[PDB]
């Protein structure tokens, strides 16, 4: 029923393909990747293709999944766009606002479905925290708050995931925290300041992105956010936490559990699917893709699989298909670096309005 | 030898005159404070002084100690210099920069000590986190971060604490993290930005402080910090957190607790004098001087009563006498409210060269 074409099956890509070989009636027909196809593709036994061209314009393909490196998004989509092919691309869509933009108009004017990878917004304690929220268990929202901070040594080889010009730096490859704060608020922010520094990993045999990075999120409502990421931090933490006037949440993936504080009392809830999954996840952090994420690889996927075979989306993903998280996501990444650029705070106008 | 008058005592003034009188060779023989004077003047057996001038004038008068609400330190510091009496003053020393050079200023061309109560830099975990960084078992210091974040109630009656101009909202009123990042790092930032916004504590009953503060500060050797204060918080936080490229510091005295993070391994030092003053700190955040504190002030009055008596400061403490540690938090305090007041990022350089 729904064939797919995967461009790039390195780590990530090759994972979707699997799962999405799992599901009824979807099939993972060609692969699309100089240094990788040859072996997924005798692995999943399908056609290894010889350009990009030749993958978006089969007629083996109804579904281009693209899984590429973050800089390296944009032609696989104009293209699946212009051969009329659906199309689902890994996060961060882009590393600029207006080839983001370009992506969503190119799928918007052939009438085909773009599919966001914003895969956190699948996270089991990111869909109740939201319901928590909508219904005002916590009261009315004040604050949002994340971090992604750990500690990385100097690697063997030095890969495309520390050249900002590549991934985009901490912002862009792990943008799902900033998605996950503007999700959870359901606003844009006028005003966005980013502050950072390349701290300890400068020199031969290092990247050249920032290692530490201090966001600060004002928005219309009077609602404030604050987000750090950085690979210098020998304290590590990774969380989102909401503060509301009645309580306050905290989903922490790194002491892998949820928290639903009230009146000075907690109650636990899931971040994953079951406490196995929580359970694995922070052991993990305390010592390859784990349990917790393959199943969000198999829930997204099916997820995209249903869309393509004609489900309603439920008003949670929404925003993946319509282009607006996306979209919103980058500009805040795009405001973000060029608070950091240009040491001054940044109003989201100068970024949805610059063209 | 010493005798003390103590202008203001209400909460803290009151204890400031109670465990000065504990040591050996100090007294206090007045005080001044309109509404609680005659009070504690007659608990103390001393002297309730009709007028400042009074006070600060008297023979009976070797040193001033200021515990007036935050507005209202300046006049009794220039009067006392005018008057050739030491000074003690408590946090934060003024609201202005300019207030505060002006009474560091009056103290030093009237020959007097002049010491500002700074008192978190008494604390044993930062004395110990101040010997661990200098020792060099964290490494190279790479970023500071802070919070002081909890949920504070409407109150029955409105007081000096919730006004802005009078307490200086959460910046000045509870500067002390702050000073702790400039006293840790040894430097003063040369970029200074916050964020800021009443969210929950506006309208009849309420101040009109900001309940929620974000700064972030840039400092010219590259070093990085992120401070939070507020009273809007249902998840609540404070700690001081060092992060160096060995390892990482974490002063937590919320959960009571000092950890040393080397190699992936913790090892817990006490944030206070002994593990009963933690842990009755700590049980207390679950749930008037408490023993932590009480056990500060002894140890601040002592060492204020040492110094008049001629004994050399501990180099942790001299700038508490020389005005820097002064000077460099108010400093910081004015462009972080020049930060929130004109949506912009403002350098050090606009505050301290503007005499
Ligand atoms: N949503 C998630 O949880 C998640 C997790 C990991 C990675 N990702 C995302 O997946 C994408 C790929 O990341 P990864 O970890 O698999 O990286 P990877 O380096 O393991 O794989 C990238 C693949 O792209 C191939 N490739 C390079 N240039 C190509 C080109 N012009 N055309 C086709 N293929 C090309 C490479 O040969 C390689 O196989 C990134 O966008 C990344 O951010 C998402
Ligand atoms: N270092 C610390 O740990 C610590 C702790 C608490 C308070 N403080 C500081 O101590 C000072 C006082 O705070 P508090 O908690 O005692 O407040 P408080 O409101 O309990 O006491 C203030 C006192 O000042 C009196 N007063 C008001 N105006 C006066 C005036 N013109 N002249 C003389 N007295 C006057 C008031 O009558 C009252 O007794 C503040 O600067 C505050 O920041 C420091």
């Amino acid at each position: 029923m729904i064939n797919y074409g995967v461009v790039g099956v390195g780590y990530f890509g090759a994972e979707l393909a699997r799962f999405m070989n799992m599901h009824d009636n979807a099939k993972i027909t060609c692969v699309y990747d100089p240094e990788n196809g040859e072996n997924i593709a005798r692995e999943l036994q399908c056609i290894n293709m010889s350009s990009l061209d030749a993958l978006v314009s089969s007629k083996l393909v109804d579904c281009v999944i693209v899984a590429t490196p973050n800089y390296l998004h944009k032609e696989p989509v104009i293209k699946a766009a212009k051969n009329k092919k659906h199309v689902f691309c890994e996060k961060p869509i882009a590393l600029s606002y207006e080839d983001c933009v370009d992506m969503v108009k190119a799928c918007k004017e052939a009438g085909v479905t773009f599919m966001a990878g914003h895969i956190m917004n699948f996270f089991n304690g990111v869909q109740y925290a939201r319901k928590l929220i909508k219904e005002g268990v916590i009261g009315e929202i004040l604050s949002c708050h994340t971090k992604r901070n750990g500690w990385e040594n100097k690697q063997e080889r030095l890969s495309w995931k520390k050249m900002k010009e590549q991934s985009g730096g901490h912002l862009y490859h792990h943008i799902h925290e900033l998605d996950c704060v503007q999700h959870l608020l359901g606003e844009i922010p006028e005003t966005v300041t980013m502050i950072g520094g390349n701290l300890a990993h400068s020199g031969p045999g290092f990247g050249n992105e920032d290692d530490m990075l201090f966001m600060t999120l004002e928005f219309p409502s009077g609602k404030l956010a604050t987000l750090e990421w950085g690979s210098a931090f020998n304290w590590p933490e990774h969380y989102v936490i909401i503060n509301g006037t009645k309580g306050s949440i905290k989903i922490d993936m790194q002491e892998t559990a949820g928290s639903l504080r009230i009146g000075g009392q907690t109650k636990h809830f899931l971040v994953h699917e079951t406490q196995e999954e929580d359970d694995d996840r922070r052991k993990g952090n305390m010592t390859k893709t784990p349990l917790w994420l393959a199943s969000l690889i198999r829930k997204e996927t099916l997820f995209l699989h249903n869309i393509l075979c004609g489900a309603k989306p439920e008003e949670d993903y929404i925003d993946l298909l319509n282009g607006e998280a996306a979209m919103s996501a980058i500009a805040t990444a795009d405001a973000a670096t060029l608070s950091r650029s240009q040491d001054r705070k940044v109003k989201i106008s100068e970024i949805i309005k610059h063209t």
